[PDB]
Order: C-alpha cells, then sequence, then structure tokens
C-alpha cells in the first residue's frame, strides 16, 4: 500500500523530469545566464517555501513521535531562502527598481502558480496526520530534487566560471536536501484510507509543482533578453 | 434567527474592541501630521495584494449555482479590484521608493509583518471546507474590520488629499464607501443557522478579529519604530 504509493511518486517524478523547461535548463548548448532567465520566478515561491517549513508543516505544540521527525527536518529547508537571495545578487537579478515593479512581479498573474504553491501545500496539509504531511513532505522534496538537479547544472557552470560560491542553485543545495530521513519510515502501514489519501496528495504536488514549471517556461519566453548579469 | 441574531451581535460587540485599538486612536489623532499617522501605509502591501488573491482564488467559484455563492461572487469582483487603488495613494504617499529586489522581499516577507502577510492564508484555511451561507459570515466578519481599518485610515488619507490637491482611492472615504456597498451580505439576516452552523460561526467570528487584532498589532509595532520617518506626499 505504501510500496505502491511510493513508486506512484517515481512514476510522477519520471514524467516530471521530461518537462520542456527542464530540457532547456539542461541544454548545455544554451549560455547558462540565458538558461537562468527564470531565476527572479523563484522569489514567488523560495519565501513562501520557507514559511510553510517555519509555520505549516512544524508544530512545537505537538508530542507525536512522527511530527517530532517533521519538525526536525523542516528546521534546516526553512534557512535555504538566504542561498536564493545569496545567487539572486550573484546572478546580477538583485535589480534596482520600484517597491510596486517588485510587489507586481511577486504577484504577477504570469506567477500563479509559482505564488500559490505553497499556500495548496498548506491548505492539503492543514487537516493531516502527521505520517499523511510525511507523505506531502517526500513528494514535494521528490519535484524539489528534480527542479535543483537541473538548475545547479546552469549554476554550477557560472559557479565554476566566476570563481563564486553559489549556495541555491547548486550541488551543496541538492545534496544537504538528500543528506532519521522521512522516506526511511517506508517501514510504515497505510489504511485503505490512508492510501486514497496519499494518490490526492502525490497527484496534487506533482499537478501544482508542473503549473509552477509551466509559468518558468512561459517567462523565459517571455523575457529571452534578460539573460543573468554574473560578474568575474 | 436567534442563532443568526447571536453571530450578527457577537461581529458588533467585535466591532467595538476592535475600534478602541491604539493604533487606531494613533491614526484618529489629528494633533499628529497625518505624514507621521500614515507612516504604517507600506506595511499593507504584505496584505493588499493577498486580499486581492483571496477574493479572486478562493471566495469567488464562477461556475456554483448556488444562490449565496453567485452573490459572493459578483461582491468578490468588486472588491478584488482595490490592490491598484493601494499602489496609486503608495506612490501618491512618497513609498513607493526605489529599492533593491530583495529589500522588497524581506520587507514584504518580515517576521514584523508575518500576521499582515498571513491573514488572508488563514481565512482561505478557515473557508476551505465551508458552505457558502457561511462563507458569507467570513466575509461580513472580515469586511466589519475592514471599514474600521479604512474609516480610521480615510482620517489622514483625505487631510493629505484636500491639502495637496491629489484624489486619494485606498486610503479614502471613496473606498469606505463602495466596499460598504445586488443584495449586500448582511442583508442575508433572512437566514437561520442549525446549532452546528451557530458553533461554526462563533469560530469565525472569533478567528477573523483575532487575525486582524493581530496585523493591527504589528502596524501598531512598526509604527512605534518609524515615528522620526513620515509619508512624502507632493504637492
Ligand atoms: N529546496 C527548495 C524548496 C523546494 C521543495 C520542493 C520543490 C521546490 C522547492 C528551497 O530551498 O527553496
Ligand atoms: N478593503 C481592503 C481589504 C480588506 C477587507 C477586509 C478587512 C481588511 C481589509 C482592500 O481594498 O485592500
Ligand atoms: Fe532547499
Ligand atoms: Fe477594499
Ligand atoms: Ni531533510
Ligand atoms: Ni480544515
Ligand atoms: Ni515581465
Ligand atoms: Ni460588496
Ligand atoms: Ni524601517
Amino acid at each position: 500500500g505504501m510500496k505502491a504509493i511510493l513508486q506512484l511518486i517515481l512514476e510522477k517524478r519520471q514524467e516530471f523530469e521530461k518537462l520542456p523547461c527542464f530540457e532547456f535548463v539542461r541544454d548545455e548548448t544554451i549560455s547558462p545566464e540565458e538558461r537562468l532567465i527564470l531565476y527572479p520566478c523563484i522569489a514567488a515561491f523560495a519565501l513562501n517555501f520557507r514559511d510553510l517549513n517555519r509555520y505549516d508543516y512544524r508544530d512545537d505544540n505537538s508530542s507525536d513521535y512522527y511530527q517530532k521527525i517533521i519538525n526536525i527536518h523542516t528546521q534546516e529547508d526553512a534557512k535555504h531562502w538566504e542561498w536564493f537571495l545569496n545567487d539572486l545578487e550573484l546572478l546580477g537579478f538583485d535589480k534596482t527598481m520600484r517597491f510596486s515593479e517588485a510587489l507586481r512581479f511577486v504577484w504577477s498573474d504570469d506567477l500563479l502558480h509559482t505564488r500559490r504553491l505553497c499556500h495548496n501545500i498548506a491548505v492539503l496539509s492543514h487537516d493531516l496526520e502527521p505520517v499523511m504531511k510525511m507523505v506531502v513532505i517526500e513528494a514535494m522534496e521528490t519535484a524539489g530534487l528534480v527542479i535543483f538537479h537541473a538548475l545547479a547544472k546552469p549554476g554550477e557552470s557560472i559557479a565554476k566560471a566566476t570563481r563564486r560560491k553559489y549556495l541555491y542553485v547548486a550541488d551543496s543545495h541538492v545534496e544537504v536536501e538528500t543528506g532519521n530521513i522521512i522516506t526511511i519510515l517506508e517501514q510504515t502501514q497505510l489504511s485503505s484510507e490512508q492510501e486514497e489519501k496519499a494518490k490526492e496528495i502525490v497527484n496534487k504536488v506533482f499537478q501544482w509543482s508542473t503549473n509552477l514549471i509551466g509559468e518558468f517556461e512561459r517567462y523565459v519566453k517571455a523575457h529571452r533578453s534578460e539573460k543573468a548579469q554574473p560578474t568575474a
């Protein structure tokens, strides 16, 4: 029953890995500065992901064994937003602008799915028992590993070329997201009702992640001049 | 409606407490420059556009045949347009400053504006499994707090608008009037609540006002930390 949930996540990962946005980001015949055109889009997400971890996943009030594991893991995942801001500046995307241009960017209709991903995960998660929150987190982190494996390609290109330490679109981020881990609790037996719910979770997490990546792809096409401007 | 009657009475009681908060004492104090009273204005950024999104994507359900949801949808069309008024007045007040992208992000996601940022998030979570009649209690409670907030803010706003001969749209009487408001949701006091609905509605009104008071506390503390600073309207 868990076996099947864990296999559905690997199926969803395999279709997710194939999305056009990822073939573009991986395409070494395109400059990495051009492939990281979508980097600013992450603003509408990276900081919501911090809040999801601090406020929605974490429950310091709880005494349940599984929620304590979750509480521990959310502790680390809530720190990566500063890495996003680090690489924003390294990539020359930390541009001076009117406050209103920053707000109109975050709340753009073209970044609706990006901005609402974490909100959707919080709504999905708020009435789940902790083992079912661990399915949300495990599926989400699978979509996450796919996204950051791809972005760390042009990221590490720029990092080595410019000799600056990238922290977000970087192997160190992909490595510490992976490196008791939650998947290790594939020694859990799902009731019939939990299996039906775990199907809803894994499907929604991958559909919402697909919608975000579609928005990233549309942004690149709408902004093909606005390549990253790193400095040696 | 004696159950419904209690709910409407609880909202008035919460409004009476809410109107008396220190933030609104400050905002209403004509012995202080309206420029210093609106120094909290930029804090609304973390709320105004989230409110638009709550109306567009959470409150609204275009496909519903439900009598109550069709009335909600009509009200959401209008109330989701006010964020442009927010950005209009942001510029007029001199608060649409040049800054790095990251300075804007760190502001919006400030730990000092957590309750401001998450008010609409909390309403969407509260609203997720509500039948349309109960979504109306959420909207009426919320709007009761909004009308208190904007009635207060419109006082220094209209002061600046008159003196600078500029049209303010957000911290302005026009906003309060159009927001107050075919049928108004409160006119749906021709509805009776089951005992269980009545319990849920009490929970709704208590949380809406708790979350609204949390936002106002953050504004009050922001003001305290920015008293030397003020709005810079141009004539
Ligand atoms: N690893 C991301 C979070 C994330 C998880 C899953 C999917 C996408 C993003 C971060 O630090 O911001
Ligand atoms: N009237 C506010 C929204 C709001 C509603 C309810 C309470 C508080 C604020 C706006 O236009 O942004
Ligand atoms: Fe991360
Ligand atoms: Fe409004
Ligand atoms: Ni972990
Ligand atoms: Ni719920
Ligand atoms: Ni653009
Ligand atoms: Ni209305
Ligand atoms: Ni300040």
